[PDB]
């Protein structure tokens, strides 16, 4: 048995308690920015937190799915020891989205603009 | 008395006995103000060549910025203090290491 490895665009359940089932309240997914060999490597991943609460705040990003939406909140990124703290699969945010995020990061941190 | 609130560029003091570590802040004051947050990567003195580390010379004492380890932070809740300021070009190297860890 491997251990799921997360993957650049993944959303992901942080902290996974198999007592809380499907839903497990009190927790957020996450969307991982970093790329695989980066995570592997070394056991972290940089993520965005992600809630259904949307306040429409300048650095959400609308996450839309078939199930329900929500919002990444691109302005919370963050170094997570994935590895340490054991990370699930959700799901997979669309390339647009994953653009949208990173295009925000980009411009409250001032990288390329 | 209104409290120290970070901006662009400046090294902290932060809760990262309560201990403290310091940090680059790496997101503008007008957000910062704004939410009681702040992105910072934290520093160190102790080098290993790591491929993320970001040399930052002082005039006393030397260390690295480590930064692949961004971290969203509430410096209004937990008492960040301002112990200067990094070098643009340091900042800019900060900035460039981060960049390659998202597109």
């Amino acid at each position: 048995v491997s251990r799921y490895v997360p993957d650049m665009g993944d959303l992901i359940w942080v902290d996974f308690d198999p007592t809380k089932g499907s839903a497990q309240a009190g927790h957020r997914p996450a969307v991982v920015l970093s790329p695989f060999m980066y995570n592997n490597k070394t056991g972290m991943c940089l993520c965005v937190p992600c809630t259904t609460q949307s306040k429409g705040y300048p650095f959400e990003v609308v996450l839309s799915g078939q199930e329900r939406d929500g919002v990444a909140l691109a302005d919370q990124v963050k170094s997570i020891a994935w590895r340490a703290r054991g990370a699930t699969k959700k799901g997979t945010v669309a390339p647009e989205e994953l653009q949208l995020i990173k295009a925000k990061i980009n411009v409250l941190i001032g990288l390329s603009h």
